[PDB]
RNA sequence: ACA
C-alpha cells in the first residue's frame, strides 16, 4: 500500500497552473496524489489592498490566481499544505502565524509547526533566513514598514523544534532556503555548470537556521525550494530536495512513500504541546516572542502528565482535527491565542 | 524575484 505525495517547489501565484500540472499527472500515471506539499512563494493576496506586503521587485509585484481560490471561483482539488517564503501576502500569514487555512483545502503551517496526515509527522519552516532580522520580533497588527522584515526566519523556531523527534522521527521537512552547507553534499560541480552564481557562495550557501534543524531533527527527507533549480543531496540520513518554481520543469516531483493507514490532517501532539508550554513568550499580542524568557527553559517543563492534560485540553477546545475556518484571519489570530492562552491557564502552573 |  503505497501514498503519493506531490512535493511542489516555488508557485508565485501560479496555482491553476500547478494544479493542472497535478491533474495531468494522474490522468497520465493513473496514480492517486494524497496531498501536496508545497516549499513556498505562494503569494497569498485576498485582494489587491494586499499588494503592499509582497517583497518583489516592481516586475513581479502581480496579483496572481490565488484571490481566485479565495473567493470560491476556484477549488483547490487536492489538500494542499505550505510554508511561506520570501514573496508572500506577509500579512496573511502573520495573521496565521499559528497556521490556518487561508481557503478551502489550503493549509499554511505557520511560522512552524508540526502536522501529522496518513501516519506521517511533517515539519515546516517558512521565511528565509537574514543575520540581522533573526533576533527582531513579530510586531502585530501587521504594518506596511514590516514588508521587508515579515519573512525573515527567527532564530526562536529552533528551540521551537528542538525536541519534536524525541518521541518518533520526522518523515518530512519543509523550508522555503536551502539548509545552509547542503549544497556540499550533492553532485555541486553539477549544479555550479548551470547555476555558476551558486559556486561563489560556497558552502555559506543556505540558511543555518535550517542548517540546525536538519542536524537536530534528522528527517527521512528535506524539501526545499527558493533557488528556482533541481538538487538532490544526502546529508547523512536524510534525503535532501530542491525544486523549481511553477511554470518550469522540475517544479513537482513525486514521493510514494509507505502508507500505514489514511488519517485526515491532524495537530502534531508533540507541537501541542510546544505550542502551550511558550505561551508566556506570546502572550503579549503586540509584540512577539519576548525573548526574556527562555523558550529552552519554558519547554523543559514539559511532562508526561502535563501532555497528557494538553491534549485533553486542545481536544477539548480545538480538536485534534484541523478543519477548514472560513473566519477572517484577523479573527482567527485572536481565536487560536484565545484557547492557547485558556489551555495554559488551566494547566495550574 | 536574497538585497
Ligand atoms: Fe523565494
Ligand atoms: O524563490
Ligand atoms: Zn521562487
Amino acid at each position: 500500500q503505497i501514498q503519493h505525495i506531490a512535493i511542489v517547489g516555488c508557485v508565485h501565484g501560479k496555482y491553476r497552473e500547478m494544479y493542472r500540472q497535478l491533474s495531468e499527472y494522474e490522468k497520465s500515471t493513473g496514480k492517486e496524489i494524497s496531498f501536496v506539499i508545497c516549499t513556498g512563494d505562494m503569494q497569498t493576496l485576498r485582494y489587491e489592498a494586499d499588494l503592499v506586503y509582497l517583497k518583489v521587485p516592481p516586475k513581479y509585484k502581480q496579483m496572481g490566481d490565488f484571490h481566485l481560490y479565495y473567493e470560491g471561483k476556484e477549488k483547490a482539488p487536492y489538500l494542499t499544505l505550505f510554508i511561506g517564503g520570501n514573496a508572500e501576502s506577509s500579512n496573511v500569514l502573520l495573521h496565521l502565524y499559528n497556521g490556518g487555512f487561508v481557503c478551502f483545502n489550503m493549509y499554511y503551517l505557520g511560522v512552524c509547526s508540526c502536522i501529522n496526515i496518513n501516519g506521517l509527522r511533517i515539519v515546516g519552516v517558512s521565511g528565509i533566513y537574514k543575520s540581522f532580522d533573526e533576533k527582531k520580533p513579530y510586531t502585530y497588527p501587521p504594518s506596511p514598514n514590516d514588508v521587508v522584515s515579515l519573512f525573515h526566519t527567527r532564530n526562536y523556531v529552533i528551540q521551537m523544534l528542538s525536541n519534536l523527534s524525541q518521541s518518533s522521527q520526522i518523515d518530512i521537512s519543509l523550508s522555503h532556503d536551502w539548509p545552509q552547507g547542503i549544497v556540499m553534499k550533492g553532485n555541486y560541480k553539477q549544479l555550479y555548470r548551470f547555476q555558476p552564481g551558486f559556486k561563489k557562495d560556497g558552502a555559506s550557501l543556505g540558511s543555518p537556521i535550517n542548517k540546525v534543524i536538519l542536524n537536530t531533527l534528522k528527517p527521512k527527507y528535506w524539501i526545499s525550494g527558493h533557488m528556482h533549480c533541481e538538487y538532490h543531496a544526502e546529508e547523512g540520513p536524510t534525503h535532501f530536495i530542491a525544486l523549481g518554481k511553477i511554470g518550469y520543469k522540475n517544479a513537482i516531483s513525486y514521493l510514494d512513500l509507505p502508507l500505514k493507514q489514511k488519517t485526515d490532517l491532524e495537530y502534531d501532539k508533540d507541537w501541542v504541546c510546544n505550542l502551550i508550554m511558550t505561551w508566556p513568550a506570546f502572550s503579549n499580542k503586540a509584540q512577539f516572542p519576548d525573548l526574556s524568557y527562555s523558550i529552552s527553559e519554558l519547554l523543559s517543563k514539559r511532562t508526561k502528565e502535563l501532555d497528557k492534560k494538553i491534549i485533553e485540553l486542545w481536544e477539548k477546545y480545538i480538536g485534534l482535527k484541523i478543519i477548514y475556518d472560513s473566519d477572517t484571519f484577523d479573527i482567527q489570530f485572536t481565536s487560536r491565542r484565545f484557547y492557547i492562552e485558556k489551555i495554559y491557564n488551566e494547566l495550574n502552573i
